[PDB]
């Protein structure tokens, strides 16, 4: 018995590093890291939804849905039924209807009517079912982790406060790409985004946040080394005339062009040793890529490590994502440290459609149907 009412401290900010691979924390020092880990709970692997991208998995945290069910199947897309098309190069992205396959919790925070604020998280500034976060930052790449951090503080410990906070850092994917994960300067950029996690440590505890809210550390994907001895040429197998190439590597989604599918197909087929190619109606079920209408006739897969471009000459990254999400390197990493979360624990994998049953239950809010289990990851809570 109390006589005043315990406060219920439903809260959650949820960090994203992208590309942050599951075994980046032992690559050099991450103190910070480690310090969640020994305060909070820890997951060795996480396995992503397929193609393990940043936008179709950012969206699978925020849904619980896979890419084939909540629509953003790729960062690069063409929707065949309304001729629109999809692309971040330009950050052509504000087209709701590609969004609308499904409801990001926020807005079912919303809906329950706690308020919400988001610093860059993917789709927080696009208009959703007619509704935005109730804060939200336009996005722009330039803008410091410092100042992210500074927003989301701000809407946590303002007059009325958001329960819902949802961050977002373009590091360590950037890098990564550019000098690979093998690279060994890949040490100096993971203890820059260990230092930017105790920098948010540091503000939280400065705020009296620390130990009434759920910190949650996770990524959308890891990252795997690239070679110039691994390219696969399209050029060398088809007419760039015969078909549309709607997304690019290591998953390629190739639109023929009218009455050219089977030739298309066939060469495909049998043009490379570590390019599997699937009709729509094949892609493995595993994958649950293939029940929409923006996955493109053709799907060619390749290997871990291996590039797909159209000319031999063009360039490409020594680093990158997007294969199989079976494989380890795809696999990002999670932490979470809080009130509701057990301390010193540590959990060998957890499925990435499983977060989203966790966020609404710590939010005690309801769920859309979705594709994840609330009790695969419950273990994670002290009760
Ligand atoms: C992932 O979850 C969604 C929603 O729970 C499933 O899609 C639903 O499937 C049923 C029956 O197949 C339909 O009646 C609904 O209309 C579907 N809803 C949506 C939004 O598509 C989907 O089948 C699940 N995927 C897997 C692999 O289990
Ligand atoms: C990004 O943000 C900074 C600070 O608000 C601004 O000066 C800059 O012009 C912005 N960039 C774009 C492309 O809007
Ligand atoms: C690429 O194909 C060869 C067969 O030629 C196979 O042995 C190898 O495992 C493949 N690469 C990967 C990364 O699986
Ligand atoms: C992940 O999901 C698969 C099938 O959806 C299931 O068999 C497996 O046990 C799950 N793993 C975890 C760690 O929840
Ligand atoms: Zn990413
Ligand atoms: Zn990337
Ligand atoms: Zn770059």
């Amino acid at each position: 018995h109390h006589h005043h009412k315990l406060p219920d401290q439903q809260k959650v900010l949820l960090v994203s590093f992208d590309g942050f691979r599951w075994d980046y924390l032992y690559k050099v020092p991450t103190p910070h890291f480690h310090y969640i880990m020994k305060y909070g709970v820890h997951v060795k692997q996480v396995t992503n939804v397929f193609i393990t991208k940043t936008y179709p998995n950012h969206y699978t945290l925020v849904t619980g849905l896979f890419a084939e069910n909540h629509g953003i199947v790729a960062n690069d897309m063409f929707d065949p039924i309304r001729n629109k098309s999809f692309s971040l190069d330009h950050m052509n992205i504000y087209d709701s209807k590609f969004w609308e396959e499904a409801t990001p919790i926020w807005i079912t925070n919303q809906r329950a009517g706690h308020t919400s604020g988001a610093a860059m998280w993917p789709g927080t500034d696009v208009k959703i079912h007619k509704r935005f976060p109730t804060h939200y930052m336009p996005y722009n790449e330039s803008v410091s982790f410092e100042d992210r951090v500074a927003k989301i503080i701000e809407w946590f410990t303002s007059k009325e406060p958001i329960n819902l906070g949802l961050l977002y850092w373009e590091d360590p994917d950037d890098m990564g790409h550019h000098l690979g994960p093998d690279s060994p300067l890949m040490g100096p950029v993971i203890s820059d985004i260990d230092k930017k996690l105790g920098y948010l440590i540091q503000m939280l505890k400065k705020a009296k946040l620390w130990n009434t809210l759920n910190l949650i550390i996770t990524s959308d994907h890891g990252m795997t080394q690239c070679s110039e001895e691994r390219l696969i040429e399209l050029d060398q197998y088809l007419d760039k005339d015969h078909y549309t190439l709607i997304d690019q590597s290591p998953v390629a989604a190739i639109l023929p062009k009218e009455g050219k599918f089977d030739e298309v197909y066939e060469a495909l087929t049998h043009a490379h040793p570590n390019l599997t190619v699937y009709k729509k109606e094949d892609v493995p079920e595993r994958w649950h890529y293939k029940y929409n209408s923006r996955i493109q006739p053709i799907i060619a897969v390749a290997d871990e490590g291996w590039h797909i471009l159209q000319n031999k000459s063009d360039d490409f990254l020594l680093g990158n994502h997007g294969y199989d999400n079976a494989l380890a390197d795809m696999h990002p990493i999670f932490l979470a440290h809080g009130p509701a979360f057990r301390k010193n624990f540590s959990k060998e994998a957890m499925n990435s459609t499983d977060l989203y049953p966790l966020l609404c239950h710590l939010l005690n809010i309801t769920a859309m149907p979705h594709n994840g289990s609330f009790w695969n990851v419950q273990d994670l809570l002290n009760s």
